[PDB]
């Protein structure tokens, strides 16, 4: 039922908005929508009820109360041998395979009579304009009318945004949105990739399929040039990512192996995901990376919670008062750094994400003292 998603997704996001977050915002129609998503989460993390659902579903809300499901991403996946969800598939049950597009997720939900785009994370950021711009283009009128159709029925198209102004490694000749796959918004199943393809509407769109013998396209995908990759169907239904060797030294900082600053800023910048899925069958350097990973995600917890709870009780107080507990907080702590975090707190608190940016980038002068012992 489509409540008990919804409170599960709550429920996840009590733990850390370090972890997963929900971030609410209104149309150009008045009404309120919910997107759940997340910035950090370990495997343990995607254990929790419905965690991988968690990844730009988004609700209309009526204040607390959901009403209804408005959109309905791909649910979390990984790369191969990311972490145990990927470590033993039996390759042989792949069915096919999908171009991995390098670009921005785009899914449709319908506001009003209007069928629109949300980007992963929000449904005004610059990919959801544009996106927008072109589906009210007259060249696509035929596709959205299609879309729109599907969302009424209850199905959220998801797509990716690519374009020049849109460079992720990738380089596009051209601004496009290509669909990926449909999925229904109260089941989570999805509709047949044959199916879509023989809509010649939608099929002109659609990311191109390939057939496998046997599992070294695996090796060719890794030892490719100029592709991110694929994404692999399983006869179930599920999902699991392939990167080439090529993309992911590109999409990482350089020599993030041989460096621990560039390893943490690889981390921060939410790529050590592929990184480490490149390195799995070098089980040093595979757990390596998770070590720098959850020493970064525990401090952020901890460096999080201090400056937030910090901020929330004192907040308002005269400057040395606020700087008497802030004190008090970070030597408490053994973070001394975070006194700075929480005094720049003090004349304004816009978002908290610009919280986590300043502790992100305090992290990274001070990475040395951080770096996981033993390394
Ligand atoms: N054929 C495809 N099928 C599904 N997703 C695709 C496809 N081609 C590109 N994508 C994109 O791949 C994304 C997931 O893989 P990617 O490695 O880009 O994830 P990410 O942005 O790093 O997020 P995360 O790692 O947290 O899942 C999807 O959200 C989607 O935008
Ligand atoms: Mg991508
Ligand atoms: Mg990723």
């Amino acid at each position: 039922h489509m409540q008990e998603l919804f409170n599960n997704l709550m429920e996840l996001c009590k733990d850390s908005q370090r972890k997963f977050f929900y971030s609410d915002d209104v149309s150009a129609s008045g009404r309120t929508y919910r997107i759940f998503s997340y910035n950090y989460a370990s495997y343990s993390d995607w254990l929790l009820p419905d965690a991988l659902e968690c990844r730009g579903i988004m609700f209309e809300m009526d204040g607390e109360k959901p009403v209804r499901i408005a959109s309905r991403p791909m649910e979390k996946f990984f790369n191969l041998n990311e972490n145990p969800f990927t470590m033993n598939i039996d390759l042989n049950d792949v069915d096919y395979i999908l171009t991995m597009e390098d670009g921005s997720l785009v899914s449709t939900y319908l506001d009003g009579d209007e069928i629109l785009f949300k980007s992963k994370g929000s449904i005004k950021s610059e990919q959801a304009l544009m996106a927008n711009g072109i589906l009210m283009n007259i060249n696509h009128h035929r596709l959205r009318d299609r879309l729109k159709e599907l969302a009424e029925d209850g199905f959220t198209a998801n797509f990716e945004f690519v374009a020049p102004t849109n460079r992720i490694v990738l380089a596009y000749q051209e601004m496009k949105i290509i669909l990926l796959n449909v999925r229904e918004n109260e089941t989570g199943e999805y509709i047949s990739y044959d199916d879509i393809y023989k809509d010649a509407t939608l099929r002109p769109y659609l990311v191109e399929r390939y057939e496998i013998d046997s599992p070294k396209w695996i090796e060719e995908a890794k030892n490719a040039e100029n592709i991110e990759g694929y994404v692999a169907v399983m006869k179930d239904g599920s999902h699991f990512k392939i990167k080439s060797d090529w993309y992911v030294s590109l999409h990482s900082t350089k020599s993030s192996l041989d460096n621990p600053e560039k390893l943490f800023k690889t981390i921060i910048d939410g790529a050590s995901d592929d990184l480490k899925a490149m390195y799995a069958d070098d089980e040093y350097s595979y757990r390596k990376i998770e070590a720098f990973e959850t020493t970064y995600l525990k401090y952020l917890d901890r460096a999080l919670f201090l400056v937030l709870d910090c901020h929330n009780k004192h907040c308002g107080k005269d400057r040395k008062t606020y700087a008497m507990e802030a004190q008090g907080v970070a030597k408490g702590a053994g973070m001394d750094h975070l006194f700075g975090i929480i005094m720049s707190l003090y004349q304004g608190y816009d978002s908290q994400e610009k919280v986590m940016c300043e502790i992100e980038q305090n992290f990274l002068k001070n990475y040395k003292k951080f770096i996981p012992e033993g390394y």
